[PDB]
């Protein structure tokens, strides 16, 4: 058995800024910091820092007052982020850059009174983030998942209409999202493609790559974490045995046996360390030294703010 490893995977720049924010407040200030919401899609990421002194809430209410408070990488709505301010709080903002730019393109539509189409998944914190930037009762903001969403949406005025994506969708599925709104709302405007950031990109087109040749693929994320899912989702549809796994103990070697070829990847909220011990079991079931496949260079890298140096 070859053990394959996809490239690139693993952390993106938003990620490792989020948890690196969260470290550096933690070295500032001491424990507890609050942060609301898991500050990334990782149970591991999580347990390491609740242990190193975070606290994880779902609701500003949850933290005290005069505490430390961190927006997780996936962002925050308007609401979220006013209900913080009115309390007297120390605030930090995790959200990806790359977020941040698309709740930017939100709030000019509120602004110009226009109407907005995201298209992304109901109920991830990145989507109630991006559509919490809306709030003109003039315009709209409306969520689309699907062509048959697109097919059954109706809009105030079709002429003033924008769209926006989450960034951690599927490129394909996403694609096909867009055709159907360009010829349901040919004036509808967006960007030359989509919202969906290099990372995601980058780790679709690797495991495209990873999956035509190795029979099997594993895919470390935790069950939440979007983007590790579409990495699993695009290597079934390809007709491969994927799985998400948090880490090594949850391979099953049924899954390998008798497999010439496994490859390995992992989302972008997944640490290094995971992917390592996950080769290692898969040593102890029979394959060679991982190899890493030739890939797309990632060069950019987000830096903390500089109060948190
Ligand atoms: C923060 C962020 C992506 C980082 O990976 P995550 O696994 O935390 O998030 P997602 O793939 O959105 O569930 C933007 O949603
Ligand atoms: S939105 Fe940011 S958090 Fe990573 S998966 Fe994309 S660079």
């Amino acid at each position: 058995m070859q053990i394959l490893l996809a490239n690139p995977r693993g952390f993106c720049a938003g990620v490792d800024r989020a948890i690196s924010i969260v470290e550096n407040a933690l070295a500032i200030y001491g424990a507890p910091i609050y942060v609301r919401h898991e500050v990334v899609h990782n149970r591991y990421v999580v347990d390491s820092l609740r242990e190193r002194g975070a606290i994880f809430i779902e609701q500003i209410s949850e933290v005290p007052d005069g505490a430390i408070l961190i927006f997780s990488a996936h962002g925050v709505s308007q609401a979220v982020r006013n209900e913080a301010k009115s309390r007297d709080l120390t605030v930090f903002d995790a959200t990806c850059p790359l977020v941040t730019k698309v709740h930017m393109e939100v709030a000019r539509a509120s602004r110009r009174g226009e109407e907005s189409i995201l298209i992304g998944h109901a109920g991830h914190p990145e989507v109630e983030g991006t559509m919490g930037q809306y709030s003109n009762p003039e315009g709209g903001m409306y969520l689309v998942e699907s062509p048959d969403d697109v097919w059954k949406l109706t809009v105030k005025n079709e002429e003033k209409l924008s769209f926006m994506t989450q960034c951690t969708l599927s490129v394909d599925d996403t694609s096909d999202v867009i055709d159907a709104l360009r010829k349901r709302f040919p004036k509808i405007v967006g960007p030359r493609k989509d919202d969906i950031c290099y990372a995601t990109t980058n780790r679709q087109e690797a495991v495209r790559a990873l999956a035509e040749q190795a029979e099997v693929v594993l895919v470390v994320g935790s069950k939440n974490s979007s983007n590790s899912n579409r990495l699993a989702e695009l290597a079934q549809r390809m007709g491969k045995r994927a799985f998400l796994i948090d880490d090594a103990k949850d391979i099953q070697e049924e899954w390998v046996k008798e497999v010439k070829c496994v490859g390995v990847t992992a989302g972008a909220s997944a640490p290094d360390i995971l992917v390592q011990n996950v080769v290692a079991r898969l040593q102890q079931l029979g394959g060679g030294e991982a190899i890493p496949l030739e890939g797309r260079e990632e060069n950019i890298v987000f830096e903390v703010p500089k109060e948190l140096r």
